[PDB]
């Protein structure tokens, strides 16, 4: 059930990503769509939900479409009252053609029954490793009982990309990178936090492994953030 760790050789290098880094250091540096109790208003493919969200910080969009791994997620949440967290993308956002848009996946979670009884909210510690040492471990925060991983891994990275560089301009001063997180039932999972090798950043593409929606418990969930210099 939980997916195996890393492989050595499967992870990305950014020694073998030769476009620009700071088209994926935009996907997480304070970039997110953020909605609270919106309910989906039409669609495009049978698996997305596209919902009136308005740019809050920029003045970009006022539409926003999610993609979801199936349409038995879309249909579920379909006419849901959700609140709404996630990173957006421009490039290869494709809608029909029928007040800017933008593009994602995942990001949903039902808001009712969702909150912390205290109206309080839950601290996450993301312990950070870097050549193997537990060098940082930092907390961030959620108002969300059940919380998308996306959610919780933009916070992280939008630190990491402050305190530790972790995406620049040109590269990264990392190698290597995967964020794992471990839920209190034993399940595991983990995301490989560098782009794919080759001369081109697809975005879209990226962002795609969020399409699952999946949901962890805030109150108990342990992440791992696993970064190498290991080449240099
Ligand atoms: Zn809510």
């Amino acid at each position: 059930e939980s997916q195996p760790d890393p492989t050595p050789d499967e992870l990305h290098k950014s020694s073998e990503f030769t476009g620009t880094m700071g088209n994926m250091k935009y996907l997480y540096d304070d970039h997110y769509v953020s909605a609270t109790k919106v309910m989906s208003v039409d669609k495009f493919l049978a698996h997305d939900l596209i919902y009136n969200i308005s740019d809050k910080k920029l003045k970009n969009y006022d539409k926003v479409k999610t993609e979801l791994l199936n349409e038995d997620l879309a249909k579920k949440y379909k006419d849901e009252v959700v609140d709404v967290y996630g990173s957006n993308y421009y490039v290869n956002c494709y809608f029909s053609s029928k007040g800017g848009k933008t593009c994602m996946y995942g990001g949903i979670t039902k808001h009712e029954g969702n909150h912390f009884d205290n109206g309080n909210l839950q601290n996450v510690l993301i312990r950070v490793y870097e050549n193997k040492r537990n060098t940082i471990s930092f907390e961030v925060q959620t108002d969300k009982k059940s919380v998308t991983a996306q959610e919780l891994d933009i916070k992280a990275r939008n630190f990491l990309i402050n305190k530790k560089n972790l995406y620049e301009f040109n590269s990264s001063p990392y190698e290597t990178g995967y964020i794992k997180f471990i839920e209190n039932n034993g399940n595991t999972f983990w995301y490989d936090m560098m782009p794919a090798p080759g001369d081109k950043f697809d975005q879209s593409k990226y962002l795609m492994m969020y399409n699952d929606n999946k949901t962890v418990d805030s109150k108990s969930v342990k992440i791992e953030v696993h970064l190498t210099t290991k080449n240099g």
